[PDB]
């Protein structure tokens, strides 16, 4: 794997150091995070205007169905 | 949901914006952490004096049964 | 089980409190963390001079097999 060595080689030197695994184990599980709860937040959002009314939170509960 | 709306809906503009879903998961989160772990510590502290004594940490261990 | 109670019990008092208990379940699981880690970092450093090149990288990685 290319650009993902790259990617993990922070420093570039060409070798992955144990730092630079923990960096980025660290930052992909940040980053799955986030997408899961932008991913949440844009289905509750059913206008897309970036916010949740108690209209589109209210869809959304009833032992949540919505 | 009304209280919860209100509890997520932190500035109170009757918006629900992405860093209050993420603000209220989190702390969500670490209640639920909290509450589990006191109820543990509740559990060992067999006497209620608000510290675990030797002998009580005893029982709860023996390839834990206690 | 006793150097477990002295490691828990960290001012040395005799009792182990509820700080002392959170504080050990938290370093335990950075603990468990560290060296699941570093079991998988010695293992695709096929050569142990501390460094992943590209190339034990590329035996590790193949939809991963390696
Ligand atoms: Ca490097
Ligand atoms: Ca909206
Ligand atoms: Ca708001
Ligand atoms: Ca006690
Ligand atoms: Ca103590
Ligand atoms: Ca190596």
């Amino acid at each position: 794997a290319e650009a993902l060595f790259k990617e993990i080689d922070v420093n570039g030197d060409g070798a992955v150091s144990y730092e630079e695994v923990k960096a980025f184990v660290s930052k992909k599980r940040a980053i799955k995070n986030e997408q899961l709860l932008q991913l949440i937040f844009k289905s509750i959002d059913a206008d897309g205007n970036g916010e949740i009314d108690q209209n589109e939170f209210a869809k959304f509960y009833g032992s949540i169905q919505g």
